[PDB]
């Protein structure tokens, strides 16, 4: 219930699962892949704190759900395709707004990012949630403006309909020239698979990424709590490319 | 569709399992009577899993019957859920042919080392159990027949209860369960389950339950259940087939 | 040196909370056995290194074999060479370790009570040395509370050499029953792999090692810790056979 | 006893492995020129591993040979060992047998994906390899011939050193063969190993080596080399078979 009975319970739950060494190799893999999954063996949150969650985005769906269908010019016009719900109305769920800040659950993350998480971003994408459920659903590649997401797979399709993250580690957004389709031909792609209930942060700003499209109608949620970390503070935003928030955005082309 | 499915099956099992593992599999379902299938060590594909939890959801929505009773052959412990029967179940392709399948019970039998026989009465072959309101529950009882392949297709968080409670080495006696006296003579084991999981069941002889819930959440399963040879030709007794009938002799009101 | 407290409270910080400490002891109580391996380890290898090459010279200067029977345990056997524990308090390394308040510091939210290194000359520590086949530490319990074993070298399990224990019993030295109480209680045996060391609760664990199947090395260090229970209590039984092989409790064989 | 053993592996490896499961090893041996068979992926039963470690343990006590020398052309790396040569391992009657029965090369040609063929030169049928002080060494290099099953006969611990080092997708040019320049431009695999593992390994595209014992410590490998269709009828050239001739023209000294 309280906010502090959360944090409380949540900094024993870490406390049973991990120590100062074993947060240090997760911090070397995420280092190496951008990424690292929270999955059955390495849970994150307990199983009572993500069924709430899921089911205040359920809820934010139900009411707020909206289509998506555009290409975007600062990303190589790769798609999206997808029903979005946006910041402003996530941030009115106190569960939801409260753990994205949590000093307990940011305090152990940044064991795994090595560097101070900071919960000070753009109103119009603190939060995000993404509701694919047709063939072809996508979230076509691309970079974050931030340096972190922790994203929540609240609902993943069987691998063998899609809907995996493919990932390259180790690239930077230009966005005047983003070189999206010759980077994959100078890098090699991890693509990782996801399961109902894991939970996986990214390292957005450095890791070039999509979802792998929708082969069948099929149903892929996720909840995206983003944050910054030092180098994002004082940096100006720049692209008109924010379509989650404004479909009608610069840099979107409606398809 | 068609034997596509077994064909799949089989390269799906044949590229996780081996007969050595399967034996040690074997000494586990013999010496707890429950062997689960999790996400370490599936036992269908997920694309396959996926299609059953569909058609089940399916027949929840069209289907569901709410049961709140006690079973006077076992001990007056509750049935409180809603079921679909059998025979509603059976009216699914995928279903009926997947728990006749060649492939999944040739398996299987590695690890009741023995047959398992397609071939039990016509309202026991499936059953769907969906709970959904708090003190929900199976209490405790056995099975008529040896085996039930149970899919846990949605289980709430363990903190909420569902998990499944087993006595293994016991005996359905109908007129005298003696389930409290039996569970202050052995000890309980509780096996918790996550969506997605199955697990193969000897319910002959273990003693089982499922614990309440302990508020409104959702727990659904859809049990397969199979004879073994010591099953056939033995008469079913006891008047208590609640999920059939929800006004069996045995059944009580609550 | 003298920095070991600082190494090993570093060493340890960085691979155990509380909370994972506080299921530690939930075992111990549980089995009377507490297993630091692989994947919990308690000094780093260094430190091992260092503690099983001086039990390695111990060994070669002053290796005693041993073949009795105690009547103490019901006649049961013991096979094997040992160094007596005031050869090995000669050495600087062991006795320092064996005191160190973060070892005892650590090891104590483990056993859930102080662990007090107040004990009997003659059994603070002991080094066994198994070589023959039949060799063996057989069915017994121990005077005091509280054993850290370390297994410093190991046979592959195929060999024997595990421990074996039966938790929540005790040591009546005038009517043992050892026999009686197998036949009543499950036993649990416990493999061992060279550089493992585990935490015992000797006085109401009983337990053996399983005799060596053929010609092998097993090799361990016993620190041996008195609780607050253990203190001031008259050691009764005239069967310290590993100080003494000619105690009146020894039958040889 | 002779033909008890083919039987007996035939059966030991039947409850181990499926067709499925060896072509995954395939494309790992394939895709690293090295496979593993660890405590997970059993290649032997332990009785027969115990027969073939003790044989090698008596030959090593009456016939190792120490060899300290560089080799030319595999750009002078090192060769730091004792050996056992080929035609003292020969003479076992149990090593011998199994270097050739057609359940163990069956098996194995499922990994390969093509006959492994035991027609090899006679000098290099067989060799066991026995390090014991602090930097011996199998330095890089590669095999004339196709494939070597190696036995971890005796391993010590990883922090000691004694780890294979594997560049697989590479060919031997014994005139210019460009080692540190390949490792320049390829990422080295490291395989630990430990003492009952057993490794295949493609020892003609894999450059490889052991890494130095960084102390005084025991090493010991049986290695069984095989030829495919590749290889026969080859023309051994180099004057470099070190093993079987420490006066081969290609041994320089240190
Ligand atoms: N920059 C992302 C949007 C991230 C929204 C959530 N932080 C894109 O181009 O799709
Ligand atoms: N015998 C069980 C019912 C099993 C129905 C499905 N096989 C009970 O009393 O609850
Ligand atoms: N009481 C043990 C000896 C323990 C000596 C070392 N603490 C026995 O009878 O074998
Ligand atoms: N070609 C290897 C010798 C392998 C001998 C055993 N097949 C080397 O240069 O060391
Ligand atoms: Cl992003
Ligand atoms: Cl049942
Ligand atoms: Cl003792
Ligand atoms: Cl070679
Ligand atoms: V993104
Ligand atoms: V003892
Ligand atoms: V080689």
């Amino acid at each position: 219930m309280n906010v502090e009975q959360i944090d409380e319970n949540l900094a024993k739950f870490l406390a049973e699962r991990y120590t100062p060494e074993s947060v240090a190799q997760l911090a070397d893999r995420f280092h190496r892949f951008g990424f690292v999954k929270f999955d059955a063996a390495n849970r994150l949150v307990p199983d009572e704190l993500q069924t709430a969650v899921r089911e205040e985005c359920d809820l934010l769906i139900e009411q707020h759900k909206e289509r998506r269908n555009l290409l975007l010019s600062t990303t190589g016009n790769t798609p999206r395709r997808m029903s979005v719900v946006k910041s402003e109305e996530i941030e009115k769920s106190e569960l939801i707004s409260t753990l994205s800040r949590s000093e307990v659950l940011l305090g152990f993350l940044a064991g795994i990012t090595r560097e101070e998480i900071i919960p000070e971003v753009s109103s119009d994408e603190r939060y995000l949630i993404t509701h694919q459920e047709f063939k072809s659903d996508t979230h076509g590649w691309h970079w974050g403006d931030y340096s972190f997401a922790l994203i929540w797979a609240l609902r993943m399709p069987p691998i063998e309909h899609g809907g995996m993250l493919q990932a390259v580690p180790h690239t930077h957004w230009d966005k005047s020239n983003p070189r999206i389709n010759q980077t994959l031909c100078e890098r090699e792609i991890n693509t990782h698979g996801l399961e109902s209930g894991d939970l996986y942060l990214l390292r957005t700003d450095t890791t070039l990424h999509r979802t792998v499209p929708l082969s069948e109608d099929s149903t892929r949620t996720i909840l995206n709590m983003t944050w910054a970390a030092k180098r994002d503070l004082e940096k100006d935003l720049v692209g008109n490319d924010r379509w989650w928030e404004n479909p009608e955005a610069e840099a979107a082309r409606a398809v």
